[PDB]
């Protein structure tokens, strides 16, 4: 294998002898050269572990690092300052100061100029982090809500221009908000140029996808693949018009990119550098678990997938140190956590906590959630969870069967229950969700619907507002970067048109993707409305989280409440949180509370609470007790 110095001297060969002296003296080159020395050995080792003795490895690497230099050279000074700051503060992601939000630009604000106009509201709410849903050109009609990308460089004209996006990102930065966008790197749309050229037999785009002459290999792969959108097509493959078959994990119009080809890595690394220099702070690594395939396996969570992401990481350490990764791994908890690491994805979605929040509302029993906060919450140094309550996607019940079994719970039977409960097919349920991707091979299903819909707000259940408050309280206080699904903070209900819209009718996820509700947002300062109560509740919890150092960092220790309806945990040995998941009053006894100070201030309700006696929580009450 080559070395950092060799590669750098060749990178510099593009310059005249005179220019070259100016380059090597420059501050940009000095930073690049030391980051090369520090981080290139990781890049080389990760790529070697995947591609081995591949003839194209060295040429690809040289091409990539030449592009990395050009990119860093071009990178504007303000981003270069953020590079230095995050280079010396790996734990910026772990600060209690951070609170995130996510929205569709079109649905929430019409277009990018409109989004820029909403930035004062984001500041009002207290966001420091904003994820904008996929922005770029995609097929008209059905594009999986923009996740079928037809060009990585062209903004969807309905949203505006690439210049508009650069301005939004600058404006977010001026408002103290990090910009977060999707890195859609497992697949492109079938109308993407790479996809067209590859299928047409253009040598330049040879092996950019997985294309087969017939069903022989697809059938063999499909023996072990687990379907993602079972309504859409069987297995993992779709047929071309000419009779061939292409790997399509998701929709038929989404074709998996072939990372066994090192030129595909270079292509997407190139795209990563492009987004970096737009000033993107965090890249959402979409569908991370699918980027390596192997016959005889489920083709998810494979070792090469992890190595490839660690390779991407090193590219950012070299040419855009500010750019962090957020893992989207919705899979078994044992596998979810393997993506999270300083040298891989520094943060990742926490689907286990999310799914168990909803589980606990249904059962009123904190057993699985306590188990999860006890054994699966704490992370390696310099990493964090992203804690959420809802997202643009369905809810999957991705708790571990092994975990549940230890508690005498059958995972299969339990999911059968949860899936009936949350779509209002269980006696007494407050939930008004909609099924998604029922699967006749597994009996599996997921749940669509907004947070407000799932807690009972549609029928104005008197407990609805408190349920929302409780759920968000836990994401805001367990440790990690909390992510608000924008619209939830005023109690936004399910979309009313999705089911009869022919572009949407086969995808119930659109139920929980409503437009900005003008009426609700106008009520947000009136505490007599559900919108105002939710908003003031959440805003208060956000303010406390961000101001109070007891919430800092990602670590927690659970507290045994000895009440199966009440969750308990302690942050920084100074903040005792209780959450009552029962619709009835529930008590933590004086005996349980013996080690606590006699009195403690509750940050939620503002009162001084006695802990030297029974503590009785009202229905769905949350307490944040300052015990040190
Ligand atoms: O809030 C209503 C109800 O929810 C909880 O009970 C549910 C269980 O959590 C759930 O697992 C499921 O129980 C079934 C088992 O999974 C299955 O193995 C077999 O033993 O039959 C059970 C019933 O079908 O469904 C129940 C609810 O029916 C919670 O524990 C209850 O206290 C609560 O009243
Ligand atoms: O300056 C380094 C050294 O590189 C040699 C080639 O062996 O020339 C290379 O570097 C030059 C300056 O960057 C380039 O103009 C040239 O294309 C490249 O081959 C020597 O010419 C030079 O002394
Ligand atoms: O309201 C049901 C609505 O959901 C859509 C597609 O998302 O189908 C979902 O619900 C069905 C059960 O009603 C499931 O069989 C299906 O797998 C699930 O995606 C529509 O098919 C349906 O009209
Ligand atoms: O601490 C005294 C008394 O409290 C009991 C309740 O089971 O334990 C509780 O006290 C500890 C104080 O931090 C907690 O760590 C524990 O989780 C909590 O349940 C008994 O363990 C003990 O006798």
């Amino acid at each position: 294998s080559p070395n950092s110095q060799y590669l750098k001297t060749r990178i510099l060969d593009i310059y005249t002898p005179e220019q070259r002296a100016g380059i090597e003296k420059s501050e940009d080159w000095r930073q690049f050269s030391r980051r090369m020395d520090t981080h290139f050995p990781k890049l080389m080792n990760e790529l070697d572990s995947v591609y081995g003795n591949n003839e194209a490895l060295l040429p690809m690497l040289e091409m990539l690092l030449a592009q990395a230099w050009q990119s860093y050279s071009q990178r504007n000074s303000s981003l270069k300052d953020i590079d230095i700051a995050r280079e010396n503060n790996p734990d910026w992601i772990l600060s209690n100061k951070q609170v995130g939000g996510v929205c569709y630009v079109d649905l929430f604000a019409g277009d990018l100029k409109g989004l820029k106009d909403k930035i004062p509201y984001f500041q009002e709410l207290g966001l420091t982090y904003l994820h904008l849903m996929p922005l770029f050109k995609c097929p008209e009609g059905k594009s999986d809500g923009g996740y079928a990308v037809s060009s990585y460089r062209d903004v969807n004209p309905a949203l505006g221009t690439i210049g508009d996006l650069r301005e939004v990102i600058a404006a977010l930065h001026e408002a103290g908000i990090s910009a977060v966008v999707d890195f859609i790197f497992n697949h492109t749309s079938n109308e993407h140029e790479w996809a067209q050229r590859c299928a047409a037999g253009d040598p330049l785009f040879d092996n950019f996808y997985y294309i087969f002459p017939d069903r022989r290999m697809p059938d063999q792969y499909d023996r072990t693949l687990k379907e993602v959108f079972p309504d859409q097509h069987p297995g993992g493959f779709s047929q071309l018009e000419d009779g061939r078959w292409v790997w399509t994990t998701f929709n038929s119009f989404q074709w998996d990119l072939n990372y066994s080809n090192p030129w595909v890595f270079r292509a997407m690394a190139g795209e990563m550098l492009f987004l970096a220099n737009l000033g993107v702070d965090i890249l959402r690594m979409d569908a991370v678990i699918y980027i390596w395939k192997q016959m005889g396996t489920s083709c998810i969570n494979l070792p090469q997938a992890h190595a490839l992401i660690r390779a991407f990481n090193a590219v950012m350490r070299i040419a855009a140190p500010a750019v962090f990764f957020k893992s989207e791994a919705i899979t078994h908890p044992d596998q979810v956590v393997q993506y999270i690491g300083q040298d891989e994805c520094q943060i990742g979605y926490n689907p286990l906590q999310m799914a168990l929040l909803w589980n606990t509302l249904a059962t009123r029993e904190v057993n699985l959630l306590h188990q999860a906060l006890t054994y699966r919450h704490n992370l390696p140094e310099h990493t964090a969870w992203v804690n959420y309550v809802r997202s643009h996607d369905d809810i999957g019940w991705t708790f571990a069967d092994e975990d549940a079994a230890y508690l005498g719970i059958s995972g299969y039977d339990h999911r059968q229950f949860l899936n009936r409960f949350f779509v209002n097919r269980f006696d007494g349920s407050f939930a008004r969700g909609v099924p998604f991707s029922y699967d006749p091979s597994t009996g599996d299903a997921r749940v669509s619907g907004t947070a407000a819909a799932l807690v009972g707000l549609a029928q104005d259940d008197p407990h609805a507002v408190d349920r929302i408050k409780l759920l968000y309280s836990i994401a805001l206080s367990t440790g990690g970067l909390p992510l608000i699904y924008l619209g939830d903070e005023v109690g936004t209900l399910n979309d009313d048109d999705w089911s009869q819209d022919s572009n949407k009718s086969d995808d119930s996820r659109w139920a929980h993707r409503p437009r900005y509700n003008e009426a609700l947002y106008a009520q947000r300062n009136d505490p007599s409305t559900a919108a105002g109560q939710i908003y003031q509740d959440l805003r208060h919890m956000i303010a406390v989280r961000q101001s109070n150092p007891r919430f800092d960092g990602g670590r927690l220790v659970t507290f045994n409440t000895n009440n199966k309806h009440i969750i308990g945990y302690i942050r920084n040995n100074a903040l005792l949180a209780f959450g009552n998941f029962s619709e009835y009053p529930q008590t933590v006894t004086a005996h349980t509370l013996q080690a606590m100070p006699f009195k403690a201030h509750d940050l939620i309700g503002g009162k001084t609470v006695s802990l030297n006696q029974d503590l009785t929580l009202q229905p769905y009450q949350v307490m944040w007790l300052e015990i040190a």
